This record gives structure tokens, sequence and C-alpha cells, in this order.
């Protein structure tokens, strides 16, 4: 009940006390592990099952208890005058109103708990915008749009999330239609193979049914999809001053400018669910910047995303009759050091993959000590390549669920009423 | 209770009713998530912790059922037959024997369900020797050898497993104290740097303890290290005609030789537990073929193995000042072509992470169809490097721990009364 976790590159052994405090659960039981399901139930949230004017006051005391206690003030006068504050209001409204230091707070703690993202050293350095004031898709667009050049910094990128209203009904309800702000579009062609992004495919074509004007290219920003309150989403377009983007170069070959490939710089979703003191904000975009590897690696050449190894191993010329020859490996090492190289040399905020896994050991050395542990999820902390000379692949690491915490939920065009 | 596993680069779906039969655990709860602690206590057999006639006989009914449900003659007059014999033999006996048809299907079973093993394609085809007739250190030094020939067999390698007499009481235990039969020796230094392989300082001082004569260089095969009966072990030296080696060059790099490295063909485990009916056998040596990846990224890269990475990039003349240059990823791919190639080149059974992956994605098709499941760990079934260019890290696996099984054991010189 005071759980150990070793490390089997130095031997440092370290106590996690925090999972005790943990309220969600996981999907694994006593005679099965589900440690590698990408979407369990659990992560999932449906916009029937919020709560009730019951289940939320556990919830915000919970919360409330977890910030007056880190404000250096439990249970004191005016964290119970708080407590009743909210108690009267959830009777009253059956459900309540985050202060502003109380949003900012449960934001930085949502991403801090989340167990699955190795960028974590940098949890309290996130900038909170506060959109819950926002009625329409044209102030969604709006708040988006300061979010975008905030964030993005002319390249010195830092981290922030845009808050939209809460919940309350289920039926007026904020969403981001986009997976994530700043994507590329996926097209399909007649012959049935896939210009653009495969990924978004489906997203793409959603945008064109309503109305959207495809340059049926390769790299087309997408346009974003905004519901507010409910109401049926609008299109509006990034200005695109606003989109920085970096072409994928290389410090030895030539060639690799021929390819022809680029990125953006800023990587924020759009999709997911925060979740503060039992209130549900589903329209909560958030923003850091990139590991290398997920464009060089997943983004690049996930067979069902841009698939490039097939090219990078020809001008390389490489063995590719046989398997065996490791041309894919060859080939995909290269494609990280490009992206590396690129992003560094036009100044714009990236980290490699030894880099960031070093320092989410530092930050699980900080959090076990300061905290009593540190949630994570080994699945999804190893990087996509090279997983075995980084730190991350020879640290044990619980994993647990707890809150403020983002969520997964389901894509709003198989629940909208229209 | 008849669960879904998705694959996301295929969107192929299998429905596993398989892990409704399991019965051991697994240390996850639905509040913690274990699975990336690498010897849990579920995954460990103390010697203490044995079992007792009670609970003989559920785990001997257990495993001849399915048995013979599997020769397809459940419930029948011979099967009854068994049970009623072995039920009177753990009355009598308080323990019991296995036939050799129910060793050689318990063997291959505890490999079926190995979790953690990637190469389960090969499951049913797997030579079991039978040295429950063995006596003396010298008996199993005699089995030992012609196991390592057997499986050897010139090059083109087979699977095998040589099962020595079953624990009884507890103190009288057949142990090979060896972690494989084929290991090289671990010297540490006067400046306290490691010559040969730091894995095993610790077992190479035992050896030196007992009397061993080390030729304290590089590559220097192990003595055998054999407690037979319980009673103190004894030194001896495998033949080194027996002893196939890979001198590891690249079909590139000439200067590749000079570096001077070589590794042994065949992997062969010697410290692990074998539970077939709830009978442990704690010296069951087992031995396949390598994957690449375990010597070319474990052996050689693991900062606290050969880390040869250092002299690598230096001959490739690598960007190694800056961390982001990936030098440590561009000389893993080309330590990991040479291995491969020397295997190769030299007609000894090696695969590589692709097609060793691509095999368990076409066994997990069988197991599911044919058996309801296939219990496997993800975080050991993806490959130390490349990850997520191989199948198997986009299929979500369920873990779960069926029996027949291979289990941890402590090191017997921890607990061995001298
Ligand atoms: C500041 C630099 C950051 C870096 C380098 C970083 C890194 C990563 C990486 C590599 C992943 C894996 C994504 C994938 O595999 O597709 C991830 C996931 C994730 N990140 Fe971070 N991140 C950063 C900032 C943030 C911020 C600011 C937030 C929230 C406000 C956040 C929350 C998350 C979440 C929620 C996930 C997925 C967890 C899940 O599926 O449950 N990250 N991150
Ligand atoms: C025939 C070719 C085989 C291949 C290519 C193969 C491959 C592998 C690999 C790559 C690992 C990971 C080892 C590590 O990461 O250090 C592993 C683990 C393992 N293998 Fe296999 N193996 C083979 C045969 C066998 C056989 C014949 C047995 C048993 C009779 C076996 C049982 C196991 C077990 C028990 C583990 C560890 C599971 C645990 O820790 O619970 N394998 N195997
Ligand atoms: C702030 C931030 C920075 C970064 N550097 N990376 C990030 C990656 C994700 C992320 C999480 C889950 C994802 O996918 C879930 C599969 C679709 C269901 C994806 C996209 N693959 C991205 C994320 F949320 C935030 C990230
Ligand atoms: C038959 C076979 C073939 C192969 N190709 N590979 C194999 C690897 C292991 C294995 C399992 C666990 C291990 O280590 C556990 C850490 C020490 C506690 C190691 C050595 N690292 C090897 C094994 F059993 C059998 C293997
Ligand atoms: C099946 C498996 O759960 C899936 O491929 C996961 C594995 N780990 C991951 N890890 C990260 N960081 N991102 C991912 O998309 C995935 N995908
Ligand atoms: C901490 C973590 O459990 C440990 O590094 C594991 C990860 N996965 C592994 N996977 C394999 N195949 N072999 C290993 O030794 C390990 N080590
Ligand atoms: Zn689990």
């Amino acid at each position: 009940r005071f759980l150990k976790v070793k490390n089997w590159e130095t031997d440092v052994v370290l106590t996690d006390t925090l999972h005790l405090k943990s309220t969600l659960e996981t999907g694994c039981t006593e005679h099965i592990c589900m440690g590698s399901i990408m979407l369990p139930s659990q992560h999932t949230r449906k916009p029937e099952d919020v709560a009730t004017k019951d289940q939320l006051f556990p919830l915000a005391k919970e919360f409330l208890d977890q910030y007056y206690s880190s404000i250096k003030r439990f249970g004191s006068k005016a964290h119970m005058d708080r407590l009743e504050e909210v108690n009267k209001e959830i009777e009253s409204t059956s459900t309540y109103q985050l202060k502003d230091t109380e949003l900012i707070y449960g934001a930085k703690h949502a991403w801090r708990n989340a167990s699955r993202c190795v960028g974590r050293i940098q949890w309290s350095k996130l900038q909170v915008f506060d959109a819950r004031d926002c009625t329409t898709a044209h102030g969604m667009f709006n708040y988006i749009c300061n979010h975008v050049k905030y964030a993005t910094n002319k390249g010195n990128l830092r981290s922030a999330i845009t808050i939209f209203p809460q919940r309350t009904d289920g039926k007026h309800d904020f969403r981001v239609w986009n997976s994530q702000l700043i994507r590329y579009a996926g097209y399909k062609q007649p012959d049935g193979s896939t210009l653009g992004d495969p990924a978004n495919v489906q997203f793409t074509e959603i945008c064109i049914q309503q109305g959207w004007k495809a340059p049926r290219g390769r790299f087309d920003v997408l346009p974003l999809l905004l519901q507010a309150n409910g109401n049926d989403p609008e299109l509006f377009q990034i200005p695109p001053e606003l989109v920085l983007e970096v072409p994928i170069r290389h410090p030895k070959f030539d060639w690799f400018k021929d390819l022809g490939l680029k990125w953006y710089g800023l990587p924020a979703v759009s999709n997911m669910l925060l979740e503060i003191g039992g209130l549900e904000f589903s329209a909560c975009p958030f923003s850091g910047w990139y590991m290398g590897t997920e464009i060089g690696v997943r983004d690049y050449c996930d067979n069902s995303r841009y698939n490039i190894l097939e090219e990078v191993a020809k001008k390389m010329d490489l063995d590719m009759r046989k398997t065996s020859s490791l041309w894919k490996d060859q080939a995909l090492v290269e494609i990280n050091i490009a992206v590396l190289y690129s992003f560094q040399s036009d100044k714009v905020t990236i980290v490699d993959h030894h880099s960031a896994t070093e320092s989410f050991i530092k930050h699980m050395e900080n959090e076990y000590r300061c905290r009593g542990g540190c949630p994570a999820d080994w699945v999804w902390i190893v990087p996509p390549m090279s997983g075995s000379i980084t730190p991350v692949f020879h640290q044990e690491m619980l994993n647990y669920r707890l809150t403020p915490s983002f969520e997964y939920q389901p894509d709003p065009w198989n629940t909208h009423v229209w």
C-alpha cells in the first residue's frame, strides 16, 4: 500500500504514496492487465455520463481541499467558507463555477496528472486562458486565434490552454470539432491512395460537406469547425500568418529538400475533455511544443499516415528487397535528425526524445519527493524509436488516474443532434 | 467478459474469450496498473511457497482436463481413470508424477502461455528432453551438453527444453545457478570499469569464489554451476567445440571487424521455473534462437551492459557533442544490421525484429481463432528499437497469466543452505 518502483539502468528506487489518493479506475483487474488498450472506457467521457447535483459536492469538496491544502491554507475559514459557498450553489444551481485561481490550479494539475504525457516537467508553466464568457463560434474563433499567436510566440513556443464554458445540460455544448487546431487535410484519390494526411480524411470530408474549399494538395491547413453552446458548427480559416510551419531539410543529404516536406510548429490538441472538481469542459484546446518523434516517427512513417519510409530509403539507395537489411530503421533515424535540425535552425522550440525522456526522469524524481509519486504510462512514455537507449525504458512506472484530468470524448459528429 | 482488442494499423478486431480460463493473478488492480513492473511478486516463485497435498489436486485436475480435452478425449474413462490415478498418488505420496506425454504437453504450453515472448509462433515445435532420472551434477552437466549440441544443430537452431527432477521438499532442489547456459564473464577493474559483461559480474565472482580459473578477458564463456538434489553446486566447463559463436562484421564498414565483437548463437535461459499441474521444476533450461535486437540493442548498448555506442559512433565519426544529433540512434541501427548480417552469413538461425513481430501478429490471429485469445505483454513484445515501424506497436494486447507457465525464482545463492 506504499508501492516500490525500480529503475534498472541506475538501481534507483522510488516510493509511491501518491497512488493512495487515486479516485478514478484503470480498466485493469487482478486477473487481466489492459495497460495497452488505447482508449479504455475509463479514459472516455460520454455527454450522457455527466454528474448530478448529488455526485457533484464530493468532487467539489475533494478538489477544494487539495486546492486549499496547496495554497497552504487547508481546513481554514477561507477554505471552509468556500466549501459552504460551493455547497450552497450546488444545491441552488445544481452546478457551480470555479474561481479564476481555481481554474488555473485545476488546469495545471490535469496536465500534471496526464500519465501518458512525457513533457510534464513543464506542468506549472502553463498559461491558462479563460474563455468561459464565450457565446458564439466567432467568439471561439477569436479566442483560438489569440491562443495560437501567444503559444506560438514567433517560434519560442509557450504552453497554453483555452477553456470554453463548461458543459451543463449536455445539449448546449462547446466543442472544437477539429482533433487539433492546426492539422493537414486528408484527401482520398481515384485509385484509392491518400494525398494529405490519411488520419483526417474523415474530418476533411466533413469540412467539405459543410462547404470547405479544399486546395486538394498535401499540407493544406484545415479550417476550424467550432460548435458553440450546442448550435451547429461553423467554418473558420486561421489567418495563414498565424500558422508557423517548418520546411524539413537535412544537415547532410541535399536531396532531402527535394522530398518537399514540412510540418506545423504548434501541437495543440482540441478534442479532449478537461475535468475539474466534477465539472466537464468539452472545449479546452491545449498546446506545448513537439518531441521530434511525434512528427518524424509517427506522423511521417506510420503505415496509415504519411508513410514516407518508401521514398527516403529510395533516395538513400538502400537494400530494400530483404526485410532484414533494416532499411526501414536506417531511414527512420535520418528522417528524425532532419526534423530536429530543421526546427532548431528555424529557432522553433523542439525537444529530442533523449532530452525529453531524461527530463521526465528528473520530473519523476521531483514528483516522488515533493508529491509522493508520479502517475506514468510506460506504453505511452517510451518513445516510438530507439526505445531502450532512453532512460524511461528502464524505469518502472506506476499508472493510476488522479484528478483534475484530461479525458477523451466521442467525436461530436456521432453525438450531435443537428 | 468477452473482451475486445483492436489493431490501429489495420483496424483488425479480435475477441478474447481465453482470458476467462485465467487462474493466476497479474498484480494490477482496478485502481493501479503494474504493467511495467519488471519482476512482480505474481511472476515469482519462492521455494517456501510450494503447495501442499490439498492444493495439488485442483491444479492436477485442472491440468489433466485441459490435456485430455486437447487429445480429443475429455471426460472419458481414460481421462477419468487418470484423475483417479493422480488423486490416489496425491493422497499416497502427497505429490505425483507426469507421463512423458503430459510433460511434453505441459512444457509446450508453458511456452505458449509466455506472454512476454514474441517467438511463440513456434511453440508446438519444441523438443522436450526428460532429465527427471538425473541424480548428480555430472548427470546435469551431461544432459545440458546434449541439450546444447541438439539445439545448436550446427547453426540451424532448434528449440529445446531439458527438465530436471521436480521440487519436492524444497531443500533437495535441482538448480542451474547460471542465468543462461552460455554467457560471457564479467570482471570489474582497478579503476572500476567493467571488462566482459557487467550483468554477470556478481555471478562471475561466485564461480571464481568456487575456484574458477578466469582468463580475465572479454568474451570468456562462463563455466556451468550445477546444483543437484540440494547438494552444493559444482563447476563444469562446456566443451568449447559445443559453443557456437558468431564474429560480428558489417556488410559496408570494414572497420567493424576491428571492433572485435562476437556473440554466442544459442539463447538458453537456465534460471527460471517451469510449473505444470502444480508441480515445480526449478531446473529447466530452455532455448531457441535470437531476435537481433536482444544482442544488438540490449546486450551491446544498454548503459549497464557492453555500452558500445561510444566507440561505434566514434568510428563512424559522428556529431557527438550535441545530444539532438541522434548519433546514438544512428549507431544503433548500424550495430543491428551487423548482427543480422553476421549471423546470416554464418548460416546461424536468427530473426530480425520486423520478421519476428509480423509472425507474432500471425500467431496472435491463430491463437484467437483456434484458442479464443493469446495472452501478450506489450511492454515486452514491442522491440527495443524502431518500436512503431513494427506491427506489434499498433496491436492492443490483453495480458493475463494462464498455466502451465514459466516463472522467475530467486537466485539460489540467496536461499541455499550451504
Ligand atoms: C510542453 C511540451 C510538451 C511535450 C514535449 C509533450 C509531449 C507529449 C507526447 C510526446 C505525447 C504523446 C503524444 C502521442 O504519442 O501522440 C503527449 C501526450 C499528452 N500530452 Fe503532453 N506534451 C507537452 C505539453 C502538454 C500540455 C501543455 C498538456 C495539457 C495542457 C499536455 C497533455 C497531454 C495529454 C493529455 C496527453 C495524452 C494523454 C492521454 O491520452 O491520456 N501536454 N505529450
Ligand atoms: C524460438 C525462438 C524464440 C525467440 C525468437 C524468442 C524471443 C524472445 C524475446 C525477444 C524475448 C524477450 C527477452 C528479453 O527481452 O530479454 C523472449 C522472452 C521469453 N521467452 Fe521467448 N523466444 C524464443 C523461444 C522460446 C522458448 C523455446 C521458450 C520456452 C521454452 C521461450 C520462453 C520465453 C520466456 C518465458 C520469456 C520471458 C517471459 C517472462 O519474463 O515472463 N522462448 N523471447
Ligand atoms: C500538448 C501536446 C504536446 C505534444 N508535443 N504532443 C501532444 C500530443 C497529444 C496527443 C494525445 C493523444 C493523441 O491521439 C489519441 C488517439 C487518437 C485517439 C494524439 C494524436 N495522435 C495526440 C496531446 F493531446 C497533446 C500534446
Ligand atoms: C528462449 C529464448 C529465446 C530468445 N531469443 N530470447 C530469450 C530471452 C529470455 C529472457 C527472459 C528474461 C530475461 O531477463 C529477466 C531480467 C533478469 C530479470 C532475459 C535476460 N535479460 C532473457 C528467455 F527467458 C528465453 C529466450
Ligand atoms: C496498441 C497501442 O496501445 C498503441 O499503438 C499505442 C502504443 N503507445 C503509444 N504511445 C504514444 N506515445 N502514442 C501512441 O499513439 C501510442 N499508441
Ligand atoms: C522498466 C521496464 O519494465 C523494463 O525496462 C523492461 C521494459 N521492457 C522490456 N522488454 C523486453 N523484451 N526486455 C526487457 O528487459 C524489458 N525491460
Ligand atoms: Zn494493467
